This record gives structure tokens, sequence and C-alpha cells, in this order.
């Protein structure tokens, strides 16, 4: 009774600045992505059978940069603050904002050889909290979190940081983006305007 | 014609390994038509699927829902007017359907006349069963729920940790039965039926009857 | 690969018996099918029918008189049956009374079924269809383009389905049921939902 | 691959016989169970038990009159035990002489075991719990957490161990023994130790 | 030496024809020795029996005693002065009992050192039994009690009958278990040991648990 | 009895200069990375059973400059001073402070086939001084070398020592970072604080 598919759509933009910042998102459907956000809705829950983040720039040799991405999943782990601690989430990755243009054929999922180079991660779907997890929106998560972290473990199971520093200017700078290539399972069906 | 209606005795068996094993049948909750649309909910969670069950598995921690099942029987004549509607819900903080369509979309939708679904009797007698396709009734998935083992949990602190905020109850209860009757001809409740459950659950890690919470 | 194959159960139509022989009529792709399915769908590009039934069901009482009448249409110029006479002809042509087909229920939860001879319910044969990937359209742009020319359509939708709805008692509508849609479809080619016209 | 499997046993919690019915209870995660794996576990985001066993040992004389009980507790919103009488009803309950259950030993050097009736140690069952990787908590934020909604543990810990110590001879703490803790544990998805709450 | 107490997990079998067949142990009572004679008694009705059977017997309108037995198990060392003892009686009517004789005569008297009944373990246990010589425990004759099938009462709605009259008692409850403690070495109650009850009952009639009085 | 993991980390940030730089590390869990540094405390001794040193760019294909490494293992060896002196040591690897961008995949350990530009060498744990060594604080070995060099051969297996020159500027600038991938196995557990 499960209807799965299988694709990739951009998940976010990047910037590269003076000085680090760290920012993160959650592996819910919600907010991988606008396409997948919109069709996972209508059904109740889901679940990852593989998810992977992948940058790809967009700027030049010539721009100075490096980014970082790491997973956490607990939720309530305060979320990292040095290139360092973030080294050690699991599944780390790092390189310079203009690498990374072999990641691309991740995500028209061709025969990829040269990926050495790709910066790009995958979330261990084997070792997530639970199995089904429940479709939930950015708005109501939001509101569960704000009375406590720890409601969140059983909303979702991780969240990607990432971290962007080593920048040329102290003001913002077109780097690359990161898009998301997933595979879910979405289950017991329910009129999108429902779901929350 | 008809039939009677007739429930079995409950059935209780200890499975060594700590796992006691109840199946059985109670009047879930009474049905009536209006003119007008009107949903309700049901927690598929022990407390609230039946009286007996409420009472016997207080007495274990834990347990899982192995075989649950919502059957509609009527208790009008065919001369009455309306319809029933049943479907499942996963994330308590889903919102409630509102329409008999939204409702007709939700796993294991189930419709018909509030006077039909007589042969889903076979159900609750706990008799052989035969042409069950005019039959009223719908089934819990079961094997796509959150987690196996639930916690026995009480309406009233159900309904207090659902106050602070709806989202902890994903992992409290494993989902929850909607109803809808419309297509009635009084602007006032007539008697439709009543759904009774079908259930076989497997209880855990025993503990003192009022030491749960 | 590439295909979302997705096969679910859906409200597709609610209907109500008269006594003015009324012949209704929706398109069979995604859009008009029903509500969820023409959310989902919108998301891909294409699709196919893989099977596609149209299953009608009662809400009535045991009298009630009225009939339900379906079938389907393949080339979008044909003119719309206007009488009961010329929808007994078409492809899949099944009557019924309207409380009737309460045995049809079988298809719509998918469950085993017993006798399907009561039930009123036909369905979409997939074989003499034009195309097998037809592109998925909003009714809104259909119409449109169905203003230009109705030929123009026939690329764009594989069937339509009549229904007749007559034989009842009161000159004001009068509830008797609801037209469940169970189908099985293949998506393909993703594309936001926005953009899809 | 992913898992970074260890097993080891230290002392769990000191313990000191009364004459007061004292109940004390501690989680059954990595955090609490004892101060070293506490340590090490941090470092890494989740973890699952593949084994936990909390034994009592003595370290008084042949007579110090006292009991000690022991019991699991699976549904943090239960209320603890308040009187022996209901923690003898839980699951793996054990009970026995503040100076008896030294055979115990076997379980904490890892030797192989004889007679281990005498032992006082009971062990939790993995395979009835709710998760199979919980999230490694800080006690202080598990604490914040209960604060405002006792079920939002559910989800954080496996279990609780409910400990009863009575029937002893002193209206002051009397030094009785210890429970050592020998565990099983797999820890996953890696993370700096000061980020983990 | 000494044991470890271990307690095993209860059995219930429903044995076609009503009966829901229950069979465990459950601590049923603490206790503590003086210099002076103390005696106090237990209804041998589930209810009191134990906490869970409390619970778990309460969805059954009656009940049949198979086999009670109530084990004195000690806590304290060799060096403790003190003899237990352990009757039944029958009428609530008669009087309790106020010298370690007069309960040295009721059915099922047995007596001993607080330090010592340690063998009677195994009943607790629910291992095989070797020399229970030594062991302090008695047992209900159960074949010869008033009537076969009691109703499962409240201690509450219990004590409100016995209030009218006690005799109202003798058709609720089958017997009651006598205890007292003396030989005690001091004038302030000191840690004697417990008795648990090791029963095996037989369940009928089910009824809502909170409709059962 | 043994407890064996396997992970990677930030071991240290790289800068380039106008003139040569010559540095150095220890190849013991205390200075590898700070998660290891942590987690290795816990167990009185350890063995590597690989180790390998990474340099991953965070600057622009325009900026110049040279990385170099290589490892040592008597301690007492005065440390090179020259490009050539570092060249003679065993797994030498040296490339442009911005080249090196394939060496990624080896962080997160995954399908690798480009790796021959990789800016990376590893430790012949084979031929090691011997396999098990003593949980060492940077601090006590510090005291003990202090006394003479020689008593550290019994404390650490080797060294990595590190190059940097043909910058663009004579005042530093981000150039990478050098991650460590280890797996290494742990005994004879013992109270974090305790361990020096
Ligand atoms: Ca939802
Ligand atoms: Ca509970
Ligand atoms: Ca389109
Ligand atoms: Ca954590
Ligand atoms: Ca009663
Ligand atoms: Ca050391």
């Amino acid at each position: 009774g499960i209807t799965v598919l299988t694709h990739s759509e951009l998940s976010a933009e990047i910037g590269v600045t003076d000085s680090i910042v760290v920012s993160s998102e959650l592996v819910m459907p919600y907010t991988v992505g606008t396409w997948l956000r919109g069709v996972a809705a209508n059904w109740s829950k889901y679940s990852w059978l593989s998810v992977r983040y992948t940058y790809i720039p967009s700027c030049p040799s010539s721009t100075a940069g490096s980014i970082h991405m790491g997973f956490q999943y607990d939720m309530a782990d305060t979320v990292p603050v040095s290139v360092n601690q973030l080294s050690n989430l699991r599944g780390y990755v790092s390189g310079q904002v203009w690498s990374g243009s072999a990641g691309l054929c991740f995500i028209n999922g061709t025969r990829c050889s040269d990926t050495s180079t790709a910066i790009s991660t995958t979330l261990d779907v084997s070792k997530l909290g639970k199995k089904w997890y429940p479709y939930k929106t950015s708005a109501d998560y939001a509101t569960a979190v704000g009375v406590d972290v720890n409601i969140a473990t059983p909303l979702v199971p991780a969240r990607l940081v990432i971290a962007l520093l080593d920048g040329s200017s102290s003001t913002a700078v077109a780097a690359g983006r990161i898009y998301c290539t997933y595979t879910i399972q979405m289950i017991e069906p329910t009129a999108s305007a429902l779901n929350n």
C-alpha cells in the first residue's frame, strides 16, 4: 500500500562570507524542497529510503570560500559553531565553494565514476529514530519545539547542518546551491490541506 | 430477516516471553445521522477502544495492536435516509476531515447506507464469514504505525499531554478512526447504528493497575 | 524507472436523482477524476492510466426511486448523448437503481469482491486509447483549447465519462449517492505544480 | 559499519541500607548508567542497548540486616512505586539480602558464572523497547523536557530502574554495597561532546 | 547463603466455558516483630490478596479460589529474636485470636522463627521445590468453603456491608489469614520478613471494570 | 577485549606564506584531533590500524602556495627545513594549496576512483615501533621530552611534518585544512580524568 518516488530538486541557495556562518535544515519532506513538500503532503506518513544533499557551485575558480556539511540527530544537540565541531558529525564533508561540480552527476543520476571531488553527503536511513515519520509542516513543528525541543525527536529523522566561511568579502557572495536527491516511501493518504 | 448480535467471550492467553494476548469485540460507539455532515473521531488506543479492554489492559505497562477492526452495524430500517463514512488518520496533529470527500481519501475509507453493513456482523459474532462484499468495516494497517509497542495511556493523561502540544501524541497513540454521517433526513439525529471494534492485542510489562498512567 | 506508480481510490463526484433525464460528463484525466489525484498528479508533466474505474455508491433509502447511467465516449468531437437511448449504445454502458450498487464497495476499499452483478461500476479500457502518455491538463486550460476547436482536445484526454440521471420523484434534487473512482496511474516527468497547465 | 560497539562494566551506584522503605530510580540511558560510559557515549549522537545488567554487590558484614529491591518501569509516565508491594509486580523483579549477592561478581569481571541464584542482579529486555536507537540525553536536559510533560520522555529513554531499600537497622544510613552495571552498547553518529544534550 | 527472590510472570488462560484462569504470586504483606504479641488479619479475597490480582480480577463479576498459599519469607538475620504465626478463620464474625495459643488451633496453623522459612522460597520462585520441611507457609483448604463462586468485592463496599452487620460477610468472602508476631526483642517493631501469596484463581462472568462493586 | 572505532575529524588549519614554514604534529590520539582525543582518553592504551592525513583546500584557484607533508619516526631526528629534505620522508606528498579537493572522498569514506590528485598520505601502522602505545596528553609528553627527546620513542608512533611555502603574501592566508581519518583499537579503560 505504498507509493514510492525518487527525485532531485533544489533544496537551498548558498552564500559565502568573511566570517563563519552555521545554519541548519530539517531532513523532513516539507523542508527538503518545494516539489517534495508538495507531493509528500498528500500522504500522512513517509519513510526515507535514501536522502542525499549535494552542493554545487555557481561562482568562479577565483572566488574564495569553503562549505561544510554534516548531520545531527538529537535536535536538542546544540548546533555546531566551529568548522571543527562540524567536522565531527556523521558524513562530514568540506570543500571550496567553487569545487563540487563533480557532484552534478548525482542529480541527473547517470553513470558516475569521478565523484572523489563531489561535495555531497548521504543520510544513513538505517540508523534513524524509527521508520515511519509523520509529514510535518515547518510551522507546526516550529510550535511544538517552542514548547520543548525534545518533542521533535519523534517528528524528524535528522537535520543537515551547514557552515560557510573563508569568504572573500564580509557581505554575501553567490557561491552555489544545495540540491537534495531522495527516494521516499509515502503511506496513508490524506487531503493535502489537512496535513500538519 | 436481519440477524441477532451475539458477542463471544474474550480470549486470553499467556504466550511465554511476557506477552499476554487478548482477542475480543466490544461495542465501540453509537451512531446518529442528520441532514448536515458531522465528523467524529475515536483514538485507536486500548483505553478508548473498549470498556472491558480499558480495564484489562490497564494491568500492563505497554501493548501492541495486532488486529484492529471497526465494523459498522445498522439499527434502523431501509427507509432511513443517510450514509456513514470511516477512515484512519495517523498524525493526531493533522486536522480532522470536514467533507465526505477528504474522508474518502484516508487509509481504509469505507462508506455505506446507514441501514446496511449487516453482513459485517459475522466479524462480531465470530462465526464463519460469508459474503462480506456489502459489509461496512475497515481495519488498521498495523504494519505501518510509528512504534510497535505503545504505552497504555489514560484518556485523561493523554489529553493533558496533548494539551501541552498535540504532537506529543504521536508517540502515545497509533492512529484514530474518523467517522462521518450525512445524507440524513432530519435536522435532529436519528438512530443510525453502531460501530463495534474487534481487536487482538498483545500486552506486556505488567504494572499495578493504579500505577499505570 | 522514471515512473512513479500510484494506485488510489477517492470520491469522484456527488450525485442527485431528479426527474428530468439529466446528462453530465467528466473528463477522464487527473485534474478531474478527483481532488486528491488532481493534487498529486499535477507534480508530473504526463501520465498514463493503467486502470480507471468509476463506481457508484448509494446513500439513500431502499425506496427513493431513481436510475443512474454510465458510459464512455472517446472522441471529444462526438456530441454528448442527449437521451439515455444513445447513452445505452456506448462502450461500457452500465445502468442501475439509485439505491442499488452497495456491492461495488468492494472496489473502493480494495478488498476481495464477491458478487459484482448488483454493483454499479464501469471501467475504462486503456487498450484502445489514442496515446499511451497524455499531458496533464487543467480543465480550465482544456476549456480554452476546446474553444478553438474540440478536436484539439482529442490528443489531451483519453476519454470522457457520460453520466445520466432520471426516473426520480422530485422536481428538485434528491440526494442519491456518490461516484468514487479507483485508479492506477503512472506519473512521469516531474514539474513544479504551478507550472502545469 | 558506522557502529562503534563497546561492552564494559562499571560502578553504577553506591547503596545504603536504612529502615524507611526508600525508593530511588535511575534512567537506563548512557549519561546515567555510569560515569565512564557517560563520558564516552556523549561522543555519539545516538545508541542502542544490546544488553544491560544491573548487579548488586555487598561490602558489609554477614549480619547488617537489610534488603535491596530492583525492578524496571518502561513508560516514564507511570508513577514510581511507593511500596515494595508494587515494586514486586514489576518486570524483572529481584529482591535480596544486603550482604548476599557476592555471587554476581562473575557478571562484573566477565568470567564464566557458576551458581547465580544467590546473586542479586537483573537485566533489561531490549526486545520490548519502544525505539531501537535512542538519542543520547543529558539528565539535566531530560529533566527540563519532563518538566513540560513526562510523556515527552517516553521517546528519549528505554526504561527506568526502580530500586528499593528497607528492613535495615539504623535511623541513619549504613553502608551496604554497590550496584555495578554491565552493558553492551552500539554507539552511532558521532558528535563533539559539548554539543550533545 | 540465602537466595534471591524472583517472581514469575503471571499465567492467564481462557478455558472455554467462560472461565479465565490466572495463576500468580504477589507480595501480600510486610511483617514486623515486637516484644508484645500483635495479631493482624488479611481477607483471602482477590481484591486484598494482591495489587495486580486486584486489578485483573475486577474485570470479572465472580471468581473461585483454586489454590491459595501464603508463604512467609524472612528478611532479618538469625540473630533477630521473634516468632511468626499464621492461621485461618472462616466466620468473619468470630473474634480475632489473641494468644499465640488460640491461633495454634486454627486450620493450617504454622509457626517459626522470624529468620526462617527461607525454604518456602521455591513456592514464590516457581522453581522445583526441595526440602520444604523448614518452610513457613500454609494453604487454604478450598474444598470446604461456603460457596465455590464468590463475588468480586471492593475493600470499600465490603466494609460498608460488614458495617451493617458483619455476618453479611460470610456470603462475600471465603476466609481470612490470621497473623501473629511476638517473642521479639524491642518495644519497637523490627524488620521481620514478608508474606507472599501464591494463588490460582478462576474468574467468570465478565463485567465492565468500573461496574463491579 | 578491544573496542574499535573508525572516524574522520579536523586535525588542523593551514595558512600559506611568502617564506617556507615547517611545523609538525604527533600521530597520537590526543593530538590527532579533539574528538578522538576525548574518546580515546577513556582507555589506557591503543593501537593504530589506519591513520590518514588529508589536506583539503578552502582558497581559490587564484591563491598561490604549495603544501608538503611527510612522516618522521625517530622524534629526535631534526625536523626538516627545506622542501627537499621533507620530500625524502616516507609518504611524501605535495601540491598547490588549492588542489586536493579530490581527497574529500577519503573523509566521507565513499566510492573513490579519481584520487590521483588527492593531497593525502597514510601511516604505515605495520612498521611502527610497537603495537600498543599508551594514551598520552600533549602536556605530559611535553614534560618528558623536556628531559630528553628519546624518551618519546616509547610514547608515540610517529609525527607528521608539514611544510608550506610559495605564498602570495608574507602574511598568513587561509589555504586549507588537514583532516585525519583513523581506525583505532583502544584497550584497558580508565577514568578519562586519570589518563596522562
Ligand atoms: Ca501530518
Ligand atoms: Ca503507562
Ligand atoms: Ca501540463
Ligand atoms: Ca543528544
Ligand atoms: Ca461484583
Ligand atoms: Ca596514559
